[PDB]
């Protein structure tokens, strides 16, 4: 998911949306935005689709006010494409909105703690509108008014001692201003920036990724810590705290193989960068374990592993070509009454230039293998194409363990790494070699471009969940939201 | 406004639809449906629109349950047609949602209480808003878990005493049910009905009409009193309770004259029949006021008053004939470029049969004049049609104060009536002759289907409201809504 | 179906669509608009539904021009729901739209000549498209440009040789202006009208009914003639000439029963007017062959009944009342997975006053019986709000053949009056008592209106067809085109279930 | 604009859809899909917008049928987004329905010659319109049925002989089949495959481009010949005919530049390896001249140049990097009332790795140079991004000319090369180095992939027009259709606004 919050002195509505189209790559499912107009009343948008598709004129001439959140979504378990969308929002202390990228990993304690001793119904499976009605109930201490900054980090200080999990938060609050802060393992990105109007008005904002600045001008600031929060008043004064207690650094490093777009910037680590020495780290093994093969060419399964798979080639002295063209667009296949079923292809989104794998022994190059369904058709779309040998090397150690911390993924079970060793994943893929990242490569192509990151988050890596309370029981409280989102989803289709 | 509530044994998506359907003409701005499905969570739409336009199969598939209620929508100062529609809810305590057809008088200060009592932000101008953020309030004081019958009817008790208006809700509380509840001085319409399913299954439905109820086959049980409280249980038992000091019937006259549908009976008093009364009454003040003028035909604005034609046409020994044919469906008017200003016509929703008018005095009926402006428009048309002499006369009396109760109104300087005579009004809108029911009789028209009414709610015509708490000062309140009402339609057609 | 045209001075598209709207009671099902625009180019907006959805503000702004067309469609065989709309439209010879109310009964013949003789296909099951065809291929004789009034005439009438069956149509031809015709046996309804602007410039429409001419203050100048032709050039002449051999007068009557507007006056007959002498006409016959019943009161089931109703309970010296109330909103019912309805279908259309039936004997007074389902159930309704004895009458005869020029009629097999009798009918649906007004007393009350007219279409009453080309092969045409018909429509909501 | 057409026999309109998908890149505008049903109808679907936005489940139920077309269409002058999109069909003679990538030069004249002597009016500006008219018309005169192959082919060489201009165009025919054919100079791209079913069904498909083949599982047989035209019938079989007298090859160099995908293989070159021979073209042309230049990095203006940019890089021996992200999704601007916006027009479209510019001498690698104002906002970009000296080099020759064969571009008066030598545009777009590749590189790198291409068409470049009647009446008549598509396109936005 990716969120946006702009604090400005002119209207936001435009500059959320172009914000998010920026942000878009980190959630297509879903989009919403809510200001906060003269009146200080909440005006809201939010639909399925891309945010080129939710946003019409009518919908912008909706969202007036100089103070505004955004947020892409991406389904995760609790939060399916069949259910309602961030921002949520609360009438009460004062008037709340939230939007967040992240998990709760005590959302279902949570809920039952905010029904039995606050009588707070929650009317979603969403963790986003659970993690709204605890900062709000703890907003709810407070009688005087208005709420002063100290008040607000309080009431944020105690809903990170309340919930765990991972998030990157935006929210603002009526007749108060805007709000963001980040889990105290820093594991969701969110950076903050400025925009300088005049001598006496400066504009803020925050977002997921640094991309999100540049394109509307603001000036980089920084990552927000770990652990920290930031209030910037609707008179445009900034405030910082830090509302954790043992804050650490833990970036993902999932954002760095694939979500994050190249261009970004994450707790000062160029992803680019990050992904060329993914690129260097994976084309040493290569020369060093796989020495005997007959390699001809080295070709990347786009977009993501362009970069890698051309540092690859330059270590290993082979060429690199452009064997696989992504079609940028994507269409559904439709069910028409009877007629060809045909579905679940990977030539809709993949084609091959049938000339760049004619009699060669190919390295195919991709950024992960999950499910490894699609690796499997990428292998034998290579052979249709004239390929010889087969070769697939991921930047990305093997992937075993669900994610748990806003990243959606399959569960253990669909997960081909699991339970199983290379030469056996290599075989269900039909693949003549595969060789992956080794972890502590991938850690330290990433700490080469800042080595202050002393851990990671690894987990669907190596099973270290650093928030100590991912067990098998709950693993399958998780089974049982993907259980009922899929059920929701199916039943729109039935309409 | 219109509003229903069905506690059901089985899904009530269609059938919370169709009541709608048939309440339709209570409001056409807005409509919304609001279930509790199986997790008991909230299923919500809403949209503008008219029913058939706002719910679609998507929607309808969302809106799982065996309890629901819904709206429409007649636009009103506070809620208009550019603002958020009904129902509201809220998540806390518990998860409440209200439907509402009224207005509250003491808007503005219920508002600002919640803020600086509660700490509840009201996030739009509707009123509805308002009432069910006070019965949040008041249902938030408890502990224990679940509330009793006991409970809820206290905090409505509660609601009651500190808010003060026109009203006629229906709400759902997660976990234990659906409740309505009407103003103690009974104004606006409600009424209760149910439909046995077996020996031990029955359903209960409200509406603001019994017409909702028999388009559903519900068995109509009674007009929920003034001041009364229902509660339909979640496992299907109902409750009741008055929930108000002091109760007393005073139901809203203009229901009877033209806003409810003449098939619904309201307060035990037949719509259909008050009407035929009400041209009884206005035919015989006709015939003694009127013998020295010669009127060849009689001929109703329709479709209200082609009933109340009828009687008058038969008192006063005259020909009925229907002169104007209303067009079933109407059509925008589009802004081009280029574009024509001729949008003010009523032509648009009238037509006249050339024949019926050509050489003759015609005696045209309208059910009310509010206006003026459409009133001079027909009689024009009649005379365009060859009409002679044109008489109008008025099922209703003069409208000469706003409605604060939930009939939206405009405000009293755009009342054609303010601040003059019958004559002066007569010659502003170009008749040769006007004449308008006199309040009395039309308060014996309604009252002789039930007299056990001793007072009805009369203020648009005697400026006598029964909340006693409409000043001038309050009246301004109001104008600053429609000012800001206004400004939002404008930034929507732009 | 209805159909209008406006040869103007001005922008077109409002008039249009307002019209179309008033109209609106002759098909809800889909509607189109084509105008002429300022570079002589067909500008086209058509699709199903009421004209209030199908014409948004993009598409009013695209229909640019002082002269256009539009339709509105009332649901058939060959002109389903689901299939094309009207107008039609074709880009030779000169560039020709035309829309039509009726139904041509060669209209298979008429497909295989233009298949054969111009390679010309038709691309729907509308009979209008063909239509149009027809006419393209008779203007596609001449050579010299511009045409004369002389040829669109001459191709008139040579269309009008070649089709047969009932029809008003109005046309337009790119360069030349706006054309309007009736069949030779002016079966279906269509009036002329003008508007001055000034000395110099003057206004003309066309229109099924003349409430659309009221509407957009259109004075009145006469019904076009059975076989005549009018045509108004883009400079705003009017023309006309008789384009049939052998034009009678011969206006279909169930305009008058029940289809057309009250206020519209077709063929000076007043729609209003016929139908209180259809009221008077059936009550005189109630008194007398029911003298001995005893009626409580008389409920029309609105809306097209309650003057009938009134003008009944008058010669029985009987009350009115209004005990049913039609449903002015009708929604969809949503296909529901294991869903069951509460709402019986009845209920759908109608409500019941309770307090008017209770321990009543009732006289019903509907405009007409087809399938008698419907009877059925109304009758029922009476029952179950307390009446005791339910009586129903008929403004119409006894239906028992299928209308093919233009009104959307089930098969003989499905009306419950073929092969049946009165008292028959009666007992299916349930009646206590059942009437049906005379054909001749019918026939009476309409002509007293204007003597002038001798003979009117009555083919669903008496079986006998003005074109005489009615055959039980065109009738199993027909059929398969229903079949065809419904086979599309259910395969539209087969796939809009996701 | 790209095209498909797909003869089959199983239904095709989701292949039709997937083919357009992945023709997408050839234009987003507009999409049109029309297959003959079976009851020899033309099934319709076209609108604005993206294919998985104009085609909805409820379109796809109505387009039924085993063969079909297609059609994407790049926004030009006369078929403007405003407009009613392809495919165009008419109704005579026996159905036809027509898609083209192209822009037929002698449009003007041709719509003269059909008004006069066929009275066949055109109601679009489409030139796509036209060419299905004379093709209709061509058709019209064989009387006999059915048409015979010798027929069809017969129309086409008729057809070729009185258009002018360049044309990839496939069609169907209700009765008969399915055409396909290129114009006499091979201008404009259009391949041929098969996709064999069993030993007696073979199905056959024509498309733009290879990928279209490909993504469906349909073997290559080969480009369609300059001039030549295919013919597909009903039953599957497969002819063709020789159409023009001198046919010659002269491809569209633009499409290698840039238009095309790279992983298709026009005319037996692979526009993957044509582009990355002109980046050693280019690459080399620097070395050459740029000798004493001190460039740090080598960047490519994202997407089309990434691979021409590493070429570049390899040949200087300078480190490649991603300066440049495109802007995968770029969504609107509302037009605001009393709003500012925050955000420049090349920051839609692009953003800046600081980290790769800052303190660095940089060569930006774009794939052409139009109107120069955007390469001038790019290259501000790079300063902004802290880069000290900023080269800019342009893989196509210095752009001069209009394209006049269906790539959308601006007047001569448009073009900053126009009229002007390369240090002039350098120092108006504010380049410190500016450097194009020459006419006679880029025609050698594209050869070098097949020498069998002697000439190309490279009209934009150096003002040669292969068809030899582009003249400034020709031009004067594009102005004019993009005035009119302007005045259509503000309408419909003042419409919306209001
Ligand atoms: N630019 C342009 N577009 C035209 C013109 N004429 C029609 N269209 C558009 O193409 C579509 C025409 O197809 P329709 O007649 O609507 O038929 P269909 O919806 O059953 O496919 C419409 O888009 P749609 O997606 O179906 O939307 P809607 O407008 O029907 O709601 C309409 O807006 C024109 O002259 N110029
Ligand atoms: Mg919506
Ligand atoms: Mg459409």
């Amino acid at each position: 998911c990716g969120i946006v919050g702009i604090a400005g002195v002119m209207p936001v509505n435009q500059s959320i949306y172009d914000a998010l189209t920026v942000l878009q790559h980190r959630g297509q499912d879903a989009a919403g935005i809510i200001t906060i107009d003269a009146n200080n009343c909440f005006r809201l948008r939010k639909a399925n689709g891309l945010v080129s598709d939710v946003f019409e004129a009518r919908h912008m001439q909706r969202l007036q006010g100089n103070m505004g959140i955004g947020h892409v979504r991406y389904p995760t378990a609790g939060s399916s494409s069949a259910s309602e969308a961030q921002p949520f929002y609360v009438n009460s202390p004062y008037g709340i909105t939230l939007a967040h990228n992240g998990n709760l990993t005590n959302a279902h304690e949570l809920r039952k703690k905010l029904f039995e001793e606050k009588r707070r119904h929650i009317n979603t499976t969403s963790d986003s509108e659970i993690l709204l009605n605890i900062f709000a109930s703890e907003l709810d201490n407070f009688r005087h008014y208005p709420l002063e900054a100290d008040n607000i980090f309080a009431a944020i200080a105690a809903t990170n001692r309340l919930i765990r999990g991972a998030y990157a938060c935006v929210a603002m609050i009526i007749g108060h201003g805007m709000v963001a802060f980040r889990d105290p393992n820093g594991i969701r990105p969110l950076v903050l920036g400025k925009r300088d109007i005049d001598e006496n008005r400066t504009e803020y904002m925050v977002a997921s990724e640094s991309v999100a600045l540049d394109t509307l001008g603001f000036d980089f600031l920084r990552d927000v810590a770990p652990g920290e929060a930031i209030y910037i008043t609707e008179e445009g004064q900034l405030f910082t705290r830090q509302c954790a207690d043992n804050p650490v650094s833990n970036p993902c490093l999932f954002e760095y193989v694939y979500f994050a777009r190249p261009d970004s910037f994450i707790d000062k680590i160029s992803v680019y960068s990050a992904r060329v020495n993914m690129g260097t780290k994976l084309g040493e093994k290569i020369a060093r374990e796989w020495e005997d093969l007959d390699i001809d060419v080295v070709i990347p399964i786009p977009e993501t592993s362009c970069d890698i798979a051309l540092e690859i080639a330059r270590i290993l002295g082979k060429p690199y070509r452009q064997g696989f063209v992504k079609n940028r667009y994507v269409g559904r296949t439709f069910i028409m009454p009877g007629q060809q079923l045909r579905r679940k292809s990977v030539r809709r989104k993949l084609n091959a230039n049938r000339a760049e794998f004619r009699d060669k022994n190919v390295l195919l190059v991709d950024d992960s293998i999950v499910r490894g369904t699609t690796s499997e058709q990428i292998i034998e779309m290579a052979r249709e194409a004239g390929a010889k040998k087969v070769y697939l090397a991921s930047a990305a150690p093997e992937i075993r363990f669900p994610n748990v911390y806003g990243i959606d993924m399959p569960s253990a079970t669909e997960l081909i790494a699991h339970g199983r060793e290379v030469d056996e994943i290599r075989q269900i893929i039909g693949a003549d070699g595969l060789i992956f990242q080794d972890l502590n490569d991938l850690i330290d192509a990433v700490r080469a471009e800042n080595p202050d990151i002393q851990q990671f988050e690894c987990s669907v890596f190596n099973g270290v969940y650093v928030t100590k309370d991912v067990d098998q029981g709950y693993l399958d409280f998780l089974d049982t939201l993907r259980n009922d989102d899929a059920k929701a989803v199916q039943r729109q289709n039935e309409v």
